[PDB]
């Protein structure tokens, strides 16, 4: 699917992972929850968003305003 | 709720909304897709993350190795 660009633990359970992502001639930065299975393996959940490259600065400002 | 800190205008009827929630008293930095249900009414959908605040340094550098 898309190349692991940062691998955040969240807990042992729980990582958010950012990826590129390409689709339909587009690289996405993915940013997604990913949790263990009942088999042990992370998977990737619906819960995360798709930033097109545009976006991407304004998004980090964003994060960085909401840091304290 | 929370506390809008920034909107990222995607598409006319989306937004990526960089926002504080609080469960009792623990504050998570959240970004989230918002998008219309009613005219211009933006609602949340699953498609976000919630982040402790510890863990946003981690996040930021994530996205700013996603730029490159
Ligand atoms: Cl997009
Ligand atoms: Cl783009
Ligand atoms: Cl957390
Ligand atoms: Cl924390």
């Amino acid at each position: 699917s898309g190349k692991t660009i940062a691998d955040v633990q969240k807990s042992a359970t729980q990582r958010i992972r950012i990826s590129h992502r390409w689709y339909r001639g587009r690289r996405y930065v993915d940013v997604r929850l990913v949790v263990v299975d009942r088999d042990g393996d992370f998977v990737p959940t619906r819960q995360g968003i798709s930033i097109r490259p545009e976006l991407l600065a304004q998004v980090i400002q964003g994060l960085l305003l909401a840091s304290r």
